[PDB]
């Protein structure tokens, strides 16, 4: 059987993705996000395995669907939501280590902007330094909800890598000395694909490792940290 191709890596039809959508790395994450907090759910796309779905949340149209792992993978995937299916917010729902020695494994993290190590942003900017930065809405939306919801978090800003397996020296400690509190792979390459669009977009992400203790969030724990992040997440869309 074949399907029209709306874009090379997602099938569903134009409009079938509402104007706010969640992003996780995990597409079966983002099935877990559609089964057990969206209504009137339908999944409207499978290519690549990368889950995604539209419904709504407290009655609004809200979507959800995988990025993949890395910021080539999520650039794919929102530069198509964006352009195609014309979305107008995107909130990456994520997971994340941290360096900062104030931040703890099951932390929720509230990202204002983003570093990296790769070249998407110079390549944007002339080779200069493009700063991915979230849109004020957006953050003001995710913190106003945890208060409301008693949730207590961390506002600042991400590191998003490349390379999982660092090796690099130095790394962890000015990432520490500059008061970075969330480690991961995609923000960065989110937030200049919304600029480009005349769009929005946030993360916010739990704390799973402290890269320099170890301490590591068990199973439990982070089904825990992802119900409170969630719901920071959903009901922030209702003000986006
Ligand atoms: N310690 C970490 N370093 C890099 N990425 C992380 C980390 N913890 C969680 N992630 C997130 O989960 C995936 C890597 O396991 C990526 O999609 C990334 O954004
Ligand atoms: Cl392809
Ligand atoms: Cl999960």
């Amino acid at each position: 059987h074949h399907h029209h191709m709306a874009t090379p890596h997602n099938s569903a039809k134009v409009g079938d993705f509402a104007e706010t959508v969640l992003m996780c790395g995990d597409p079966l994450r983002a099935k877990l996000i559609a089964d057990n907090y969206l209504e009137n759910a339908k999944q409207v796309n499978s290519v690549r395995g990368m889950l995604g779905f539209t419904g709504t949340y407290k009655g609004k149209p809200l979507s959800v669907m995988g990025h993949g792992m890395g910021i080539p993978s999520i650039s794919i995937y929102a530069e198509e939501l964006y352009n195609v299916y014309k979305v107008k917010t995107i909130i990456r729902v994520g997971t994340c280590g941290t360096v900062d020695p104030n931040v703890h494994v099951r932390d929720v993290c509230i990202v204002t902007a983003s570093g990296t190590d790769s070249n998407v942003n110079r390549m944007r900017l002339l080779g200069h330094d493009f700063p991915a930065t979230a849109n004020f809405e957006v953050v003001s939306a995710l913190v106003e909800s945890a208060k409301a919801l008693n949730i207590p978090t961390q506002v600042g800003k991400a590191y998003s890598t490349d390379i999982f397996y660092s090796k690099e020296q130095g790394l962890n400690e000015a990432l520490a000395q500059y008061h970075f509190i969330a480690v991961e792979m995609e923000s960065a390459g989110l937030f200049p694909i919304a600029d480009y669009y005349g769009a929005r977009a946030g993360c916010i992400c739990t704390v799973s490792d402290h890269i320099i203790t170890h301490e590591s969030a068990t199973p439990e724990e982070r089904q825990t940290s992802f119900q409170n992040m969630i719901k920071i997440a959903l009901e922030a869309t209702l003000k986006l």
